[PDB]
């Protein structure tokens, strides 16, 4: 069976081959595709980020400082990438190295040391001793003061104009001279340099006066003498010392101007990012028209716009309220209380005005700082002093500090500049600066507003003003002295950009990456949100329990375990069949366009004719085209291995896969292709079928509802499901390199049921002569028995004929003959071999050829013959010397290499006829050859015939009367299914024979009745058969010849043939055929009307026709409207939400860190209790909740798996402090999604406690950090290696604890000390120093932390943030109630409810919306131009030979022919067009009640044929396929409809017809939706659905299609009767076809059926004539053809091959009809190729034709045997030298005389007929076939 395969795969190869174009973009589509989509993929490279943490956030319950660095730090969340100590369990303030925090604490610990210190006092004290004892101690430079008992040289010297001591007499050029250089060297140790100097150039009476001043020793020596004083002076040293320590301690001012002189000090000066770095460390470590232009300059500022987005709001923005509630005006007081925490700011500048006078005086001329500053540099100060200030911290110097102490001027500016003085310059300045900034904050932001309506306008007003903060709107009962209901509920009203969108509460598809976008998702933390919610709890947890914070508030994002973003891998993985498949698509399309034309010309019939069965061309097609399939595979592999784009997955592995697809879905096509029987409608129908078996996987990826077992039901009877779930399966562990095994199960059972289909449908869709025992008997037919009884023989050598009337058998016998049916209980002998005793032997040597050609189109005739000859079954050598052999004398050998497509079609028949004779085949049968044959190759294929007789058994089934008479030696003529008769031709004549017929002719002129009697008188039987123009014909009976008066006859017609007027004479002999039946203006408007009459018809009657015209458009818009009802608004971000976990599935955790159980208890305790971990107060508020409280209290440990020795060793080399494992992170080169634990991280199961839909995880003193990102994969990896398509894990625990308590004592503390130095240093009660006061004491109280709660926010659930912040406020409450009744009735809720959205907001959803309805506009212009298909393949239909050359021979006036068509058209579509504008107008989208919608769209609707029908009609005039612009014009339509272009887009698409429509469309529904949403809030616009922009300009274009159809129908202008082809439409009847058509004639309509139904009766078809066109045969379709003709008898009739191969008993009945169309007096023209029809019809005349060109008589001979052969030979050769054998057989012979003159010749046989025993002898004439085949 090797070679059959090997041949059937040959020639199936062989049709691709020859083509050279479908393989070639075959192999190159997929390749191309792929490549574009490496493109895409390398042009989107893989992002990858690094496990980051994020910094912790800070809240106003903490304190205003570290929220405000929140702020100004951290306002990027910039992922530090190692576990910052803020995430610690016990640190969290992360605030060490902010120096502003330092300032801060320094400024604290300043006060809490004046609280204390008592130096002033100790000063003043010391002054009134002195005052009181010494009163005289003002010895500056000029003078010296001393008023006392003289201890120490008591006098006095004054440095004045002259010298003046109050010690002696002075007396005095000099005296000035010595006054200057002594107070120019009045210093500590200058006055003994002075005095040496001055006695230089003086004498010793001056030295006396120099030996007082020695005992003054710079005011030093003198506070020695009295030691009532040494203890204050000792005192006074001890203050001094410890003072000037505390205050070089700080460290924090010096080291914050030094870093901040040095960047705007250099003289470039320029802008870089060192500026940047400089704040940062300023505020973090390491890691009015003046108004308006700093805010302008801070947006236009490099690396600030993120930072002034999230502080604009917070110090510009205003704030709403409700009714002014007494209580709700205590939350007024609580809220800007806590506000004004921050404004200590404001009075600061008013402190510097009214203090810097003061603070100047004081230090510059006050004893006190005098005093101050001699104390600072002395000898004693030297010794005890100076040791201490050194010893006490590394402060800069005694000196240097006396520098800045207390000076009178600049001493120099060149060396060095470092004095106090310039740092009041830089304090002024600096405050200055500070003031002028602070004056750009509204901190008056409480606006009470009692009504909403108003509340919401005056939003939109201070939004309109670019300044709008959030908005809380209370729910107050009444304005009543009760302060809470003890349940608060209140909205968040912000604007939706400040404000995360409120639609969708989760991300929607699971996607990889914390979402920790600065910008984008940080809505509630630079938005201000959360902000507001926090100081809204406090202010109401102040209100309703009295203490005053108890509590601090921090955010922490959870920490994200470094993922990959690979998007685009996933995304296509889900998606890889679609654009994998395209390929494959063109590939099932051009297999099933294959198959179905070897199907259209009957090619698997024919070959399971010569003995081969279905199944192995089943085989060969599903290699053939499987191996295509394979090697796209292959490259598809390598594209996808070495392509860098699925690795982690063996190539081996894909590429079985890949196979078993393909033999899938080449399996589908085999099932989809046996149901069609058109070529090119299946070719393009291929595709839309797999589209539409492929999009239930689509539609079931999102679903997820088929889990169980129902996934097998749609996987087994539908196949790209299967494949996308192995590629489902193929994505999950495309990274980590149900399940692919079920899958390939699935696909195989599909594949096995696909071809059980596939086998179910094509399962379901006297007279008897002397036989010569002389000769071989090669078919024995005997004993046939079927359910018909006959038997027949057939000799080995002898030709033989088949004949009868197409119903009584003969396509069961030569099908039993055959392999089609097998007898019933019966047996044929063929070469005495029985067909049932042998099936094999038999078949290989029966040749065959049926009606339809067999030849493979694209191929040449060598190849032809050589497959046949092997599949005959032969040798080599012996095929190709038959092959030889038969070319030889086939006629072949010229076109040796010509294409069978270009060869003739008689040449054709010629080349299957002689196909059916390859191989030397002993028996073979034909089946009717040469119908449509040239009439000159009959005679060929005759010879060839007559050739290939010898020892062949050829069995002719021909409907042909005279081939079967020439040719066969032998008929048969059945009856009834009986065979009537059967023997030779001239026996079959002897005895069933009509009589000898004789023709005469004529030159009217001629006396007939002469001639007649004339032949009467010689003879007296004979008898005029016929009589018709310029012919003759008599009948004579073959009994009782009278050879006598027979020649005698012949002697005078040939002697007195130019006597009479008569011309010529002929002989015709009694032909088989009939033996064979014997044996067995108001014209101009009725034809418009007639026209749609016609028309009307087909929509009637056609049920189940084409009516997908209406059903498709309609379920189309179905499909388009629910996809529109399903999409999201895009403008309902307004929503009422509540914040409870408000989540299906979800567990937190609690983290007691540092258990100390100080204040931490109690709020833990508050978390765990009766009242439970939500809002909840003895009734279920929220309506997902459904509390369902039930849950066991105790905990309960999760079971471990036997790791706890792995526990117990992660204590050795791992401590406390780290806890991890080794984690997979990616490499350089290798990558994945999740990171993979080897072991557990976080490996022991905290403890459990089920509470409320969740169960909270008790951690305590666990390292979080790295447990959260450990558990969270090993959660996430487990619950997705199922594919759950699982959400986030957890969305949000907290960690609770207790801030660090090294700080100084608490604010209870700083208070008191405020209170008590106000009271001191000047007290005063104005405006200023009691607010700066107050002001700086409240700033101080609100920088403490007793403890902190720190909110640990899973940021993917975007409501995360506000429901754990409001969870955690709720426990609060709850906590600090005291002696409560039960704290399950308090509680707190916060709805989040944003704006009303602006006009350019409005716009944009607007906008947006059109967006969306684009699809249902594309839909609804593919429906609409989608319906005019119909018309215009009907119009294709009728154009193809059928109507519209037809209609063009009647006159038809053909411009009103398409007027009418049009016509119709239009009275057709409008029912679509009702439906579609129907099925919309039942629902509320795209039309309404209004006078806005229906006008515009129902009247384009309606009017859109006048634009979309004429643009057709030129799409058909020259369009020579049928029923295939189905197609290309929807795809056409499809390509159509799919600033300065948008205007000129108007008038570009104004001359157009299709694009327009939907654009327009949308204008209009835009333009509605735009009016409604505007003035549904806004002012009042004029709608202009129906105006000049969009309408107008529609209805112009559409009625310029009047110009398209004119064009149309110009070039139809521009450019009886029966045609070959029959002309009828497909499903009319013929009687309304001759209604009609008599109509169109011109017969009035009240006699159009009389003469209708007098035309059918001329044609028969009584059984025929109300029936459907489409079941008629060949016969009955020819008849209404002729019939289509005669129905109006014009006076000249067209006629065209009256008869194609019909059966008989009815065309005898078409000659009789053509008889009385001739005799009736209308002359009439035929042409055909069968020259039977010409003799029988036609009438230079035929006889006259051939008399001249033909040849001469022919006789025919029976002598009953060999021998006497020779003696006949040897008389004709001797009387007559002119005669031609032309046929001689043993018993008969022929002979071919070309005398003209026969008298003499029928005398001679006549004369001696019993010597050489002549039996049976007849002579007859040339065929008129004869002479065309000498032409
Ligand atoms: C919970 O578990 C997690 C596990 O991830 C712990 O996270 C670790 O935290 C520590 C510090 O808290 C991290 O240590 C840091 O390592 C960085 C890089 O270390 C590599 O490079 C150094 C130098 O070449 C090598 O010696 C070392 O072996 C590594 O190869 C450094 O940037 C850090 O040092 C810098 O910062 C500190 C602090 O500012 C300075 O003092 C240093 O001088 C230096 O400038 C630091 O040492 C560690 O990488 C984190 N991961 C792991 C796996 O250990 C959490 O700490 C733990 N929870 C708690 C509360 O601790
Ligand atoms: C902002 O939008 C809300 C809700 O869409 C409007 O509230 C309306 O209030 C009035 C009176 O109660 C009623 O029309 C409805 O109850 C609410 N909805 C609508 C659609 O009207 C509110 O009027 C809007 N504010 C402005 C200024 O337009
Ligand atoms: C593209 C697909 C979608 C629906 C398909 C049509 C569905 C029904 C018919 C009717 C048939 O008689 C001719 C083909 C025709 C017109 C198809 C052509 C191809 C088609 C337009
Ligand atoms: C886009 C695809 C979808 C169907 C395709 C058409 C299918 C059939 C034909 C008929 C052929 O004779 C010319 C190409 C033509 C017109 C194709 C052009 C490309 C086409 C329109
Ligand atoms: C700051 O440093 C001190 C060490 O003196 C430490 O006790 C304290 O916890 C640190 N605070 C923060 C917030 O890191
Ligand atoms: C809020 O208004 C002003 C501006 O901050 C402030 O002085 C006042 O005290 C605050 N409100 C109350 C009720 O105290
Ligand atoms: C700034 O203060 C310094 C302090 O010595 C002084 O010299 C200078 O004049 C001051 N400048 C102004 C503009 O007041």
């Amino acid at each position: 069976c090797w070679p059959q395969l090997r041949l059937l795969l040959w020639k199936n190869l062989t049709f691709r081959r020859r083509q050279t174009c479908q393989l070639l973009l075959e192999v190159a589509w997929p390749l191309f595709i792929f490549l574009i989509l490496i493109s895409v993929r390398l042009s989107y490279p893989p992002y990858e980020q690094h496990e980051c943490h994020f910094p912790n956030k800070a809240m106003p319950s903490a304190g205003t400082l570290p929220w405000v660095q929140g702020i100004i730090c951290n306002a990027n969340n910039p992922c530090f990438r190692y576990p910052t100590p803020g995430e610690a369990p016990g640190v969290v303030g992360n605030f060490n190295k902010s120096i502003v925090a330092r300032l801060f604490s320094d400024a604290r610990r300043l006060l809490l040391y004046s609280q204390k210190d008592t130096s002033m006092k100790d000063m003043r004290k010391v002054l009134r001793t002195l005052q009181q004892i010494k009163k005289s101690s003002s010895n500056l430079k000029l003078q010296d003061f001393l008023v006392d008992n003289e201890t120490f040289s008591g006098f006095l010297y004054h440095n004045l104009s002259l010298p003046k001591s109050t010690v002696d007499k002075m007396l005095r050029s000099k005296s000035e001279e010595m006054i200057q250089l002594g107070d120019q060297e009045v210093s500590e140790l200058c006055g003994l340099p002075r005095e040496k100097l001055a006695a230089a150039e003086r004498v010793l009476r001056s030295n006396m006066d120099i030996l007082k001043p020695i005992l003054r020793t710079l005011n030093s020596t003198s506070p020695f003498p009295s030691k009532e004083l040494a203890e204050a002076t000792k005192t006074l040293l001890h203050s001094l010392g410890t003072l000037a320590q505390e205050l070089f301690s700080m460290r924090s001012w010096s080291d914050m101007r030094q870093e901040v002189m040095f960047l705007t000090n250099v003289n470039s000066s320029s802008s870089s990012t060192q500026i940047y770095q400089a704040v940062s460390r300023i505020v973090c470590g390491h890691p009015t028209p003046y108004c308006n232009d700093l805010m302008k300059n801070l947006e236009s500022s490099p690396l600030s716009r993120i930072i002034w987005k999230a502080l604009k709001p917070l110090l510009v923005g205003k704030i709403l309220y409700t009714p002014d509630t007494p209580a709700t005006r205590q939350v007024m007081a609580e809220v800007n209380k806590t506000f004004q925490e921050l404004a200590v700011f404001h009075d600061l500048e008013g402190m510097w005005e009214e203090l810097s006078p003061k603070i100047w005086t004081f230090m510059e001329n006050s004893q006190e700082m005098d005093l101050v500053r001699m104390l600072l540099d002395s000898r004693d100060n030297d010794h005890f002093w100076e040791q201490q200030l050194d010893g006490l911290d590394w402060t800069a110097q005694d000196i240097v500090a006396f520098l800045a102490k207390h000076p009178e001027d600049v001493q120099s500016s060149n060396g060095s500049v470092y004095t106090w003085r310039e740092a009041f310059n830089e304090t002024n300045q600096a405050i200055r600066t500070i003031s002028r900034f602070m004056e750009c904050v509204n901190l008056n932001k409480l606006e009470p507003i009692a009504t909403e309506v108003w509340l919401i306008n005056k939003s939109m007003e201070l939004l309109d003003e670019r300044k709008f903060w959030a908005g809380i709107v209370f729910t107050g009962i009444t304005p009543g002295s009760i302060e809470l209901p003890h349940h608060v509920k209140y909205k968040i009203r912000m604007d939706i950009d400040n404000v995360e969108r409120t639609n969708k509460i989760k991300d929607g598809y699971w996607d990889p990456g914390p979402r920790a976008d600065p910008f984008e998702d940080m809505r509630y933390v630079w938005g201000g949100f959360a902000y507001l919610q926090d100081v809204v709890e406090q202010a109401i947890i102040r209100v309703l329990t009295g203490t005053e914070k108890k509590t601090g508030v921090y955010m922490q994002q959870m920490p994200y375990p470094c993922y990959v973003d690979d998007i685009f891998l996933r995304v296509m993985s889900r998606s890889m069949p679609l654009f994998m498949t395209l390929a494959w698509i063109y590939s099932v399309a051009v297999i099933i366009k294959g198959i179905v034309y070897e199907k259209e010309a009957r090619l698997k019939e024919t070959m399971r004719i010569m003995g081969l069965d279905n199944s192995i061309l089943w085989f060969s097609w599903f290699i053939s085209s499987l191996i295509p399939l394979l090697v796209s595979a292959g490259l598809l592999v390598v594209i996808l291995k070495l392509g860098n784009l699925l690795p982690y997955s063996d190539p081996s592995v894909v590429f079985v896969f890949l196979s078993v697809f393909a033999v899938v879905t080449i399996l589908q096509c085999f099932l989809i292709s046996t149901l069609f029987s058109r070529a090119n409608l299946a070719a393009a129908c291929g595709g839309i079928i797999y589209f539409t078996l492929y999009l239930p996987y689509v539609l079931c990826v999102a679903w997820q509802d088929y889990v169980g077992f129902t996934l097998k039901i749609f996987a087994s009877l539908l196949s790209p499901v299967a494949f996308g779930f192995g590629c489902e399966y193929f994505a999950l562990f495309e990274e980590q390199g149900f399940n692919l095994t079920t899958s390939v199960s699935m696909m195989l059972f599909d594949t096995f049921l696909y071809g059980v289909m596939t086998w179910y449908i094509e399962a379901v869709f006297i007279c008897m002569e002397e036989e010569p025992t002389h000769l071989k008997l090669g078919v024995s037919i005997q004993n046939l028995v079927k359910v018909d009884g006959l038997a027949l023989n057939f000799y080995e050598g002898q030709i033989t004929s088949f004949l009868g009337h197409n119903g009584a058998g003969k396509t069961t016998t030569m099908s039993i003959l055959t392999g089609l049916f097998p007898p019933t209980s019966g047996t044929a002998y063929i070469l005495g071999k029985d067909i049932r005793s042998e099936m094999s032997t038999i078949r290989q040597n029966l040749g065959v050829c049926p009606q339809h050609n067999v030849l493979f189109d694209m191929l040449t005739v060598e190849e032809h013959i050589w497959f046949y000859a092997r599949l005959k079954g032969l040798s080599e050598k012996h095929v190709k010397a038959e092959m030889e052999q038969m070319a030889l004398d086939v006629g072949l050998s010229s076109k040796l290499k010509s294409k069978t497509s270009q060869l003739s079609g008689g040449m054709q028949r010629k080349l299957s006829v002689a196909l059916a004779f390859v191989g030397g085949s002993k028996v073979v049968i034909l089946d009717e050859p040469t119908a449509g044959v040239d009439p000159y190759s009959r005679r060929g294929i005759w010879e060839l015939l007559l050739k290939y007789r010898q020892g062949r058994t050829i069995i002719l089934s021909t409907h042909h009367m005279d081939e079967a008479d020439v040719l066969g030696d032998r008929i048969a003529i059945i009856s009834h299914g009986k065979l009537c008769c059967v023997g030779s031709s001239l026996f079959l004549k002897n005895q069933l024979g009509t009589g000898y017929y004789l023709t005469l002719v004529k030159k009217l002129t001629i006396d007939v009745s002469a001639i007649s009697n004339l032949i009467r008188k010689h003879v007296s039987e004979a008898r005029l058969v016929e009589d018709i123009g310029h012919e003759l014909t008599y009948v004579l009976p073959y009994e009782a010849a009278k050879e006598g008066a027979f020649v005698e006859l012949f002697h005078e017609i040939d002697d007195r043939l130019s006597d009479l007027g008569i011309s010529s004479y002929g002989i015709s002999e009694t032909t088989l055929e009939e033996i064979f039946l014997k044996v067995a203006w108001k014209l101009t408007q009725q034809q418009f009307v007639a026209l749609l009459w016609k028309r009307l018809l087909i929509a009637r009657r056609s049920r189940k026709g084409f009516f997908a015209q209406i059903v498709l458009p309609a379920v189309f818009v179905c499909i388009a409207l629910v996809f529109s009802l399903i999409v999201p608004p895009f403008g309902k971000y307004p929503s009422l939400e509540l914040q409870p976990w408000m989540y299906n599935e979800q567990y937190t955790f609690v983290s007691n860190d540092a258990p100390e159980d100080t204040g931490t208890l109690e709020l833990l305790n508050a978390l765990t209790k009766d009242p439970g971990f939500g809002t909840r107060c003895m009734e279920g508020n929220p309506i997902p909740d459904t509390p369902c409280q039930a849950g066991e209290e105790e905990w309960t440990t999760a079971p471990v798996p036997q790791t706890i020795m792995d526990l117990f060793q992660n204590g050795n080399w791992t401590m406390q402090n780290p806890s991890p494992a080794c984690q997979c992170s990616s490499d350089k080169i290798k990558k994945m999604l999740p990171v993979c634990p080897p072991g557990a991280g976080g490996l022991p199961p905290p403890q459990r406690k089920q509470n409320t839909a969740d169960i909270l995880q008790d951690l305590t003193g666990r390292n979080i950090s790295d447990y959260l990102v450990k558990t969270y994969v090993q959660i996430i990896a487990k619950s997705l290696k199922n594919k759950i398509w699982v959400n986030e894990f957890r969305y949000g625990g907290f960690s609770l604890g207790v801030s660090n308590t090294q700080a100084l004592p608490p604010s209870q503390e700083v208070n008191d000390a405020i209170k008590q130095m106000k009271k001191h240093l000047k007290l005063a009660k104005d405006s200023s120093a009691d607010r700066f006061l107050n002001s700086l004491g409240r700033f101080m109280t609100g920088l403490d932390t007793k403890n902190n709660v720190k909110v640990w926010f899973n940021n993917k659930g975007w409501h995360a943030i506000s429901s754990f912040l409001n969870v955690i406020n709720n426990a609060i409450l709850r906590a600090n109630l005291q002696k409560g009744e039960n704290p399950s009735h308090y509680g707190i809720t916060a709805f989040n409810h944003p704006l009303n959205l602006t006009k350019q907001q409005l716009s944009e959803v607007a906008l947006m919306t059109t967006s969306v309805d684009v699809l249902v506009s594309i839909c609804v212009i593919f429906a609409m131009s989608f319906v005019p298909a119909s018309f215009v393949v009907f119009l294709i239909q009728e154009r193809v030979s059928k109507a519209k050359h037809l209609q063009f021979i009647s006159g038809v006036k053909p411009v009103i022919y398409w007027l009418s068509n049009f016509v119709w058209d239009m009275c057709n579509y409008v029912v679509p067009a009702t439906l579609v504008i129907i099925i919309f107008i039942c629902f509320q989208q795209k039309s309404y009640v209004s006078s806005t919608n229906l006008p515009v769209l129902a009247l384009l609707l309606l009017l859109y044929g006048w634009s979309i029908t004429p643009l057709m009609y030129p799409a058909s005039f020259v369009f020579k396929i049928p029923s295939t612009a189905y197609v290309v014009l929807t795809s056409v339509n499809l390509f159509i409809g799919i600033i300065n272009d948008i205007l000129k887009s108007v008038f570009l698409i104004f001359p157009h017809f299709c694009l327009g429509r939907g654009l327009i469309d949308m204008v209009k529904n835009q333009a509605m939706a735009d009016a409604l949403e505007r003035f549904g809030e806004n002012r009042f616009v004029s709608p202009l659905s129906w105006d000049l922009v969009g309408r107008n300009l529609f209805a112009m274009a559409v009625e310029g299609v009047v110009f398209f159809l004119i064009t149309v129908l110009i070039q139809y202008r521009f450019f009886g009767y029966c045609p070959q082809f029959d002309a009828i439409t497909e499903l009319l009847t013929g009687r309304e076809h001759v209604e009609f058509f008599a109509l169109l004639r011109g017969v009035p309509e009240k006699e159009v059926g009389k003469v209708g139904e007098w035309a059918i009766r001329k044609l028969g078809l009584v059984k025929y004539g109300e029936k459907y066109a489409g079941n008629y045969s060949g016969g009955n379709k020819r008849k209404l053809s002729t019939a289509m003709a005669l129905i109006g008898g014009p006076p000249v009739v067209f006629l065209d091959e009256p008869t194609t191969g019909m059966d008989p008993k009815a065309r005898r009945f078409l000659w009789n009809c053509a008889l009385s169309v001739v005799k009736e007096g209308r002359s009439v023209v035929l042409t055909s190729h069968s020259m039977e029809e010409c003799e029988a019809l036609c009438t230079g005349s035929v006889q006259h034709l051939k008399n001249r060109f033909g040849d001469g008589y022919t006789i025919v001979v029976r002598i009953a045997s060999n021998p006497d052969l020779k003696p006949v030979q040897d008389f004709f050769g001797l009387a007559f030298p002119g005669s031609v054998l032309k046929e001689k057989h043993r018993n008969m012979l022929q002979y071919q005389l070309p005398s003209s003159s026969l008298a003499r010749i029928f005398s001679i046989l006549s004369q001696s007929k019993k010597r050489l025993h002549i039996e049976d002898y007849s002579v007859s004439q040339t065929t008129l076939d004869q002479v065309f085949v000498n032409f």
